[PDB]
């Protein structure tokens, strides 16, 4: 039972997408720019990521610049409602899995919440190894 939040557009997220994939299975694929989790599902994403709210901030997005995000002015509540009303401000890929929640940056952070092992070797998108046939980690 698999859930990426992608971004087409990010070769991050078009790499973790592929190593999903590679795993065996076809995950749900929500576009987060046009249907973002609502401020509930944020706030348990966030939570089972392990990671703080300012951690999951894409900077060198619009809102990120002209909301002043990197000046540390904000609450972690302000945080989560500009990430709610700006979805492009979350960044990318999550993914969700029986085994938990990453925000998979770099892709292969996915490797540990995927429960079946790559099914064949897996390079990246540019050439960079990730996996071998033998399914050993480069
Ligand atoms: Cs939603
Ligand atoms: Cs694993
Ligand atoms: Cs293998
Ligand atoms: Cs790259």
């Amino acid at each position: 039972n698999i859930t990426i939040y992608h971004n087409p557009a990010c070769g991050t997220s078009r790499n973790t997408l592929e190593m999903i994939r590679n795993s065996g299975t076809e995950p749900t694929i929500i576009l987060y720019l046009e249907n973002p989790p609502s401020r509930d599902e944020l706030v348990k994403l966030i939570a089972d990521m392990g990671i703080s709210v300012r951690a999951l901030l894409a900077k060198n997005v619009e809102p990120y610049e002209q909301l002043g995000l990197a000046e540390d002015k904000f609450t972690d509540d302000q945080l989560i409602d500009f990430m709610l009303q700006h979805p492009i401000l979350i960044n990318r890929p999550i993914v969700v899995t029986p085994l938990g929640t990453r925000l998979c940056r770099p892709s292969e952070v996915v490797l540990d919440i995927l429960q079946d092992a790559q099914k064949g070797a897996f390079t990246k998108e540019d050439g960079e190894k990730v996996v071998d046939e033998a399914g050993k980690r480069l």
